[PDB]
């Protein structure tokens, strides 16, 4: 047919499609078994390597959606819908995508492995904001984006147990790498510049690959966005996971009556259960009601976090590391209509006083009285201590400080330390064509777009500079992933993105004007974060 | 024959003052007049019985004894340490006052200022040159008094319950003057209807405690409170401490309460003042060891409870501070600051020098305020770290304490003025690192400036007569702007809604909204609750 759509992979032959992007046409692999369906008595396993196939394979379209729940909140908005599933959902969804330039690239292109975010609960590679084809057409990179099982399948854990030890949704993801290794050769990929890049929980997905070892040798770049290993959402303790993992179990009836005492039972148990059973009692296992917090997330098993991401980052060594970190203007702002009582994307959301004090409680769950308050003191403007507007945004940034931001900043400053080279940013462009209210800012995730090159496509509404600013942005990923460096190349245009620096902590304005230097993430919230308030909550 | 303009007849007897000349006129002062029986011997540490009448016509033409205190010997020679020492024999028998009105005596019942000076309660006196009344007296035409009361364990060591060693007996003093007035400052032409008090430091403490003292509330009118408050960490000590103390330096000394007391009273006067800092609890700057206690009697319960439980609706309060309230204190305890050199520090003389300021902090309450104070963007900068120091020490003692009693006057009924006073007198002699300190507005309000043999600039005695301006307009209607002059710069009063306070600097007066709002709530609202999660 056409050598071009035709490859061989360690596993078989494989057939793709040919895509067109504004600027050409462009090869797409979609569908590639990586990995052999973790259904029936695989549930809850890690993932085993796709046995070899007889025939040509089609890979010319986009697999299964993990199973996991699916947003409800605001039926048939465009705000929210955009990251809901838009394939079916299914236990076997274990497949990635590749996207390569038409034709294949001369010789050994750089590598961007996608990982997908969404509270390890929720996402899928298959996304309209995941396309990867203008990144390959365009900047003419290797582009593959993997699916990892989410919520309790990915994450629901016994640990010590062998057949629930947990982070399978993370090795999931490891195996997709060690899939790109010995085999994106064959697309025009160069398996010695594989840089890994995600957002929200993709980007803490990014984080626990450096943080674990065997995940090391299979990449040699990595992009975080709005999402860090080390948060206060991110993992969870075995003793938690436990709990969690028993009580969704007991309450999906496993095991039945007054019985226990074996895990393997109980997990054999739950592997009857029909799927969307479990999705129905996820969220009942939370502790505390709360916003930034997920039921099954990566736990500290001792095994693939050989310790807490905290104390990793704090005595790791990243020496040969190169990292891209950032952040968005407003993190906190879309998780406020998701549970903070005064919060709707439909009014401006001028919240009372109280309602505010409240919103740091559940912003906060895991904070005592005292810890609150400190919070309270600090974010509360006490010459306008009453001021909708400014409760409104401050609790938007207690949420995104908390959970995003100052975690980032914790990060940056630790990895740069430990002998890292990282370049940060704060993307401060809110899309024209943004659904959500103006009162939300630059929520937590509308940066992809322009990553991703949404905007070079004509069809959408979106604005020439957008389109010019996508180019730019597309340009320092892909600059940071040949060379390690977002800047331009040789051709030293104008403004330079410095590396971010204990000493000097620079950072760089991420929007419609030129690159802006600044320096100090919120350094003085940070430190408030970072700094004091642990030590207020391991003595209350 | 006597001039009948200095002869002045008082409910104890006779007494004739002196001339005196300021800048642009004369002026009549008496000085060294008694208000109580000399507090000696058996009447050591006792309250203060009132002065017995006298025969023929006593001197008040010169100042008497300066209380019985501790000397500053910290720079010796140095004009900016030495302008507090005492300048007049030391001695028990210091219980006397003074009182300038304009010369002839005025006609029509004068608005009368009392000035009660400061000092930490372990020292002090109203001879000092800055608390001159002649030119407030000469400008203004005021009827200014002003008198001694007792310091240190003299004046405030208490074995609370006792009856030998009351306590607060100091304050007794001040009342005592404060009735002195209420009955005779009609003689001299003085209004005991328009009583308004004012002081500095110790002193504004003192004025707060006398709104605050159900019988002392009824002999003045309005107050003027200047960097000081009867609240906060310094003014005032617990009943078992107070004792704790007294207890303590009684031993040290070689001392059953009374044959205590007894004993107390054997020793010189030197000995005890060589001994009053030994008893200090912990290394610490701006704690002072006797201040008045909390016994339930002059104080019905603390400052704090009091302030945030009164009815204030019939008051007046003008209360402010000086830009750099804590410099002066860093020179005497926390260490790499000096007069002498720039005082820039390391951050571990920074963080060694917060549990100085703050030595009731536990190790979080420290780390808490170190968190606050720090710039995290340079937070080595010695620049920064030193007048952080400063500020830390204003704060905590002053500043916020002030704006803690603002809010709740203001909340309460009362109507407040607030400032912040900004510029620093040209001839200052303290090193330009420590900008505005703790006193340097005294001599502004005074009228100093006015003075044409001292060498201030003509901008300053423009500025001296402004704030005597200020000052009097208050004492004299509650409101210290300019009544038929609607000039320019209007003065708002203090609310807890809208927070307003003024710039008292060179240029004219500025409104500013929120005095350290965001750094005071961490002192009065959130610090506390800290403080006593991790206290003892
Ligand atoms: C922004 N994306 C989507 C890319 C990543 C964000 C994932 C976190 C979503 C927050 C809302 C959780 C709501 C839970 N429920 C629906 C159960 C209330
Ligand atoms: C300017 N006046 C006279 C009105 C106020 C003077 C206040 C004196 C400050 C002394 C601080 C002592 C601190 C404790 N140690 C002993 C450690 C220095
Ligand atoms: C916004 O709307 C939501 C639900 O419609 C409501 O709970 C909230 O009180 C509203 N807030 C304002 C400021 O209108």
């Amino acid at each position: 047919e056409d050598p071009q759509l035709l490859v061989r992979v360690r596993g078989g032959q494989l057939r793709g499609i040919r895509l067109k992007a504004p600027g050409g046409p462009v090869s797409a692999f979609l569908g590639i078994p990586f990995a052999e369906p973790p259904v029936g008595s695989r549930r809850f396993m890690p993932p085993e390597p796709k046995r070899p196939w007889s025939g040509v394979l089609d890979a010319t379209t986009f697999q299964n959606v993990c199973y996991q729940y699916v947003d409800t909140l605001y039926p048939g908005f465009e705000g929210t819908e955009m990251w809901n599933p838009n394939r079916e959902l299914s236990e076997d969804c274990l497949y990635l995508n590749v996207w390569t330039p038409y034709p294949r690239p001369a010789s050994p292109t750089p590598v961007l492995i996608w990982i997908y975010g969404g509270g390890f609960y929720s996402g899928a590679a298959s996304l309209d904001v995941y396309d990867g084809r203008f990144l390959a057409q365009v900047e003419g990179a290797v582009l593959v984006s993997m699916n990892y099982r989410v919520g309790t399948f990915g994450f629901l854990a016994l640990p010590g147990s062998r057949e629930a030890p947990g982070n399978v949704g993370l090795l999931d993801q490891r195996l997709a790498l060690q899939w790109v290794q010995e085999n994106i050769a064959a697309f025009g990929g160069d398996p010695m510049s594989v840089t890994l890049f995600g957002e929200s929980a993709g980007a803490a997905s990014v984080g626990m690959h450096i943080l674990s070892l065997p995940s090391r040798s299979l990449f040699h770049r990595a992009v975080l966005q709005s999402g860090t290993p080390n948060g206060p959402w991110a993992t969870v303790s075995a003793g938690e996971a436990r709990r969690r993992a028993t009580l969704l179990a007991r309450l999906v009836g496993c095991p039945p009556g007054g019985a226990g005492g074996n895990d393997t039972e109980l997990i054999a148990c739950l592997r009857t259960r029909p799927a969307q059973d479990l999705v129905d009692h996820e969220w009942h296992v939370l502790p505390q009601e709360s916003i930034f917090r997920f039921s099954f997330v990566p736990v500290v098993d001792g095994d693939f976090l050989s310790d807490t991401p905290e104390a990793l980052i704090n005595t790791g060594d990243f020496q040969d590391l190169q990292v891209l970190v950032g952040v968005v203007k407003d993190e906190g702002s879309y998780f406020l209509v998701y549970g903070v009582p005064g919060f709707s994307k439909d009014n401006e959301s001028l919240i009372s006083r109280a309602q505010f004090l409240a919103g740091v409680r559940i912003g906060v769950p895991q904070a005592s009285d005292l810890a609150a308050e400190a919070v309270v003191l600090h974010y509360t403007d006490w010459l306008h201590p009453e001021d909708p507007t400014h409760l409104r945004d401050a609790m938007s940034a207690v949420v995104g400080d908390h959970n995003v931001v100052c975690p980032v900043a914790q990060l940056a400053g630790r990895l740069a330390a430990q002998g890292a080279r990282v370049y940060a940013y704060i993307f401060e462009h809110r899309a024209s064509t943004l659904t959500w209210p103006l009162w939300m800012g630059v929520p937590h995730g509308y940066e992809i777009e322009f990553i991703f090159g949404l905007p070079l496509d004509p069809s959408l509404n979106y604005t020439t500079e957008e389109r010019i600013f996508a180019q730019r942005l597309m340009k320092y990923w892909t600059n940071f992933a040949r060379t390690g460096d977002p800047n331009d190349p040789r051709d030293r245009k104008s403004p330079q993105w410095p590396p971010y620096t204990t000493a000097a902590q620079q950072y760089v304005s991420l929007n419609l004007k030129p690159l802006e230097v600044r320096r100090g993430l919120r350094a003085q919230t940070c430190a408030f974060w970072n700094r004091f308030l642990p030590k207020l909550l391991s003595a209350t």
